[PDB]
């Protein structure tokens, strides 16, 4: 019924929290966590599991869907994986099951800002942020597909 | 003085620790830790964070030596990679163990004697330099190898 939505990142990270049903979503809780430039890749890694972890402990979602993995650079994806290794580890110390959603997928459950309105919709709420926008449209995207 | 060597993988994950200096070092502690592929991804990076912040916490290295992943040809393989790194990296922050990177040519280079990937004469000058009867496994001793180099690199 609760579910963390994570849209992954290094410089920026989109999470989402959600509750309710198939046909009813009650929104809990947004933020876009944005480490800094002039950190080691430690230090950015540090901070973000920690929030991570701080926030998964209090809100105790019981999923958390995750957007898949698309970019034709190797040294920005080996960054990026390094993010999301990170997220994954601080979900499995918590315990919370993770599924993985496509950007079309999420796109049929709800330039182009179609997405953005249906979320606030279901939400009721107003995202000015694009990251915890979409990191919302995961966790209302793993409801509808959750038997 | 003590330097824990990462040979960083999700498959296989070499670990070697050594204390000494440069003219002469200690070995103190050496594995290969693997995941069986029937684990999620999740379930895997947690037991290495999970192993590597034990031995990190035991022995509290100085400082940390891992491979330089300067392997760069598919984006697909660096992601995949890169998961594995940041948790190794991440336990280190962790425990506040500053992390110093050397590639391949500084291994060999710094082992060998200008060395060019001469992987079984690296290998040999391991067990020599830390008087070790048998170095099976080559993550274990690359790892053992990565110790040795930051050791090589001392500041003095
Ligand atoms: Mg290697």
């Amino acid at each position: 019924m609760r579910v963390l939505g994570i849209d992954p990142g290094l410089a920026n990270l989109g999470l989402g929290l959600v509750e309710g049903d198939v046909r009813r979503a009650k929104h809990l809780y947004h933020v876009c966590l944005t480490t800094e430039s002039a950190w080691l890749m430690p230090r950015r890694l540090q901070y973000l599991h920690e929030e991570l972890t701080r926030l998964l402990t209090e809100y105790r979602p019981d999923a958390v869907a995750i957007e898949d993995q698309i970019r034709r650079q190797a040294d920005v994806a080996f960054k990026v994986g390094q993010a999301f290794g990170v997220v994954q580890l601080a979900c499995a110390q918590a315990g919370v099951p993770i599924h993985a959603y496509g950007p079309m997928q999420v796109k049929k459950s709800l330039d182009k800002e179609q997405v953005i309105y249906m979320v606030k919709a279901s939400l009721g709420i107003r995202l000015f942020n694009n990251h915890a926008a979409d990191a919302l449209a995961l966790a209302l995207t793993h409801l509808a597909h959750a038997p």
